[PDB]
């Protein structure tokens, strides 16, 4: 009983499956040169298994993830690995959620009024983190457009306080008057 292009792809789709150890990987090629019939099951498994430790490695490498946080989400993922997805969720979820506290706490142009709001805004409800970064970053930018315009080196007074105050009214245009500031100063050197 020799295989059929289903049971060989099977086979060639096992033995190119990333994370398997050679013990796995001869386990699965060994099962299936015995009963080649369980063909498709044992593919499933052999990718449900390469999924599973593909969420190992991927815990392994969130940036905003502490070694207690990560090595929680790793023995949990040692005991039950069935959850791995539900693991691999919260794992990026409470990484972006503590991302958006790292950059809040660090955005130069905030005063820091703004940020205390930012932050213990982000502690009450941290669902809400995209949401509340997206707003610092917008915010940032923005008072970052006065102190770029207060220092762009070839303007006059006149030029960057009429800037500054279109700025101050409208504060939603800065990426334009930002943009007419830089130009501006390039024509003036």
């Amino acid at each position: 009983m020799k295989f059929n292009k289903e049971q060989q792809n099977a086979f060639y789709e096992i033995l190119h499956l990333p994370n398997l150890n050679e013990e796995q990987r001869n386990a699965f090629i060994q099962s299936l040169k015995d009963d080649p019939s369980q063909s498709a099951n044992l593919l499933a498994e052999a990718k449900k298994l390469n999924e599973q430790q593909a969420a190992f490695y991927e815990i392994l490498s969130l940036p905003n993830l502490n070694e207690e946080q990560r090595n929680a989400f790793i023995q949990s993922l040692k005991d039950d690995p069935s959850q791995s997805a539900n693991l691999l969720a919260e794992a990026k979820k409470l990484n972006e959620q503590q991302a958006a506290f790292y950059e809040i706490l660090h955005l130069p142009n905030l005063n820091e009024e703004q940020r205390n709001a930012f932050i213990q805004s982000l502690k009450d409800d941290p669902s809400q983190s995209a949401n509340l970064l997206a707003e610092a970053k917008k915010l940032n930018e923005q008072q970052a457009a006065f102190y770029e315009i207060l220092h762009l080196p070839n303007l006059n007074e006149e030029q960057r306080n009429a800037f500054i105050q279109s700025l101050k009214d409208d504060p939603s245009q800065s990426a334009n008057l930002l943009a007419e500031a830089k130009k501006l100063n390039d024509a003036q050197a």
